[PDB]
């Protein structure tokens, strides 16, 4: 089997993207985020507390002949960004792109901190990270890559994110198509729970590529880049006025600039980051100072290649026994 889904950015900053989902008999069509940094398929619902929901569409597991409780089964996560949400658990039918798995653990909220309720866009997250790290107690559940990968024609998903414009989320199979050259795989490490890579390097604008190694996480979840202090300290001093601003909570960068590109390694390979997809606009409406998308990794404690560095690339995630990812531009 395989499974064909589009994702949409959710607005015109490219700050998430969002996925419709069937969940349930009849169907109930959720919009969630696909997200390659976290285990958890949970959703907005009927349980949810009523002043948390603002605008997303729900779940309601009693109007789903198939979905039944996990009985004693409860979850609860907290994210990169300090958000967080909890609650309990059905199983029920749930099919991305045509891809169908019975039987998913489906995380029903009952409740949601502020950011999420705030993002009405966004019903729900689905997990692509590995199983290790779903939340589910006492009895750990799978992610939905997890349980349709038997019967998946390759065992692998794709990444295919817009800049600015829709993108494709594919499931057990590579279009290739949707790609320029040839795509380079590197190595993976689990240990984490994540799709833990090592980039060999970057160069800035036109500048010479410096090879070092660079150990992060591809995170279709996380909006920017970040990357070490040294790394994101040479980009930025190639922006006249960049610097990094303690109250607005990063690099900032005039307006009225033109970005140079980002390049990183994938063994050797290179992804080319154009300049204009670091720019997160303004820091408030009508500002001339503008939020930088290349971002620094101190005190995060991984470094991480979220969308920014994602949407420049078609990415494979190759969950054979020994998993690899991949990496072509396009």
């Amino acid at each position: 089997s395989t499974g064909s889904a589009t994702t949409t950015p959710i607005d015109s900053l490219d700050d998430a993207y969002i996925t419709p989902v069937q969940i349930g008999t009849p169907a109930q069509t959720l919009n969630l985020d696909f997200d390659t940094g976290s285990s958890d398929l949970w959703v907005f619902s009927s349980e949810t507390t009523a002043s948390e929901v603002d605008g997303q569409t729900i779940y309601t597991p009693s109007k789903s002949t198939t979905a039944k409780l996990l009985s004693g089964a409860t979850w609860s996560i907290s994210y990169g960004d300090g958000s967080s949400s909890s609650g309990d658990v059905y199983t029920d039918t749930v099919s991305v792109g045509g891809l169908t798995v019975t039987g998913q653990a489906v995380e029903s909220a009952k409740k949601v901190s502020s950011s999420f309720t705030e993002d009405s866009t966004i019903d729900g997250l689905l997990g692509l990270a590995f199983s290790t790290l779903n939340t589910v107690s006492p009895t750990q559940q799978k992610t939905f890559f997890d349980n349709a990968k038997a019967s998946l024609d390759s065992p692998v998903f794709t990444a295919d994110l817009g800049y600015h414009a829709p993108g494709t989320y594919n499931f057990g199979f590579i279009d290739t198509t949707a790609y320029t050259g040839s795509i380079t795989y590197t190595a993976v490490s689990t240990k984490q729970g994540f799709w833990e890579w090592t980039s060999t390097g970057y160069a800035v604008g036109s500048g010479t590529f410096k090879s070092t190694s660079i150990d992060g996480i591809a995170d279709t979840g996380t909006t920017l880049l970040y990357l070490p202090a040294t790394v994101v300290s040479a980009y930025w001093a190639q922006v006249s006025g960049a610097k990094s601003s303690s109250s607005v909570g990063g690099y900032v960068f005039p307006c009225s600039a033109t970005l140079p590109s980002f390049t990183f390694g994938v063994g050797s390979a290179r992804i080319v980051i154009p300049g204009d997809y670091i720019d997160f606009g303004p820091i408030s409406t009508g500002s001339s100072s503008c939020f930088g998308g290349i971002q620094s990794s101190a005190g995060i404690g991984i470094n991480i290649f979220g969308d920014v560095a994602l949407k420049a690339a078609f990415v494979v995630f190759n969950g054979a026994t020994t998993p690899t990812l991949g990496f072509a531009s396009k």
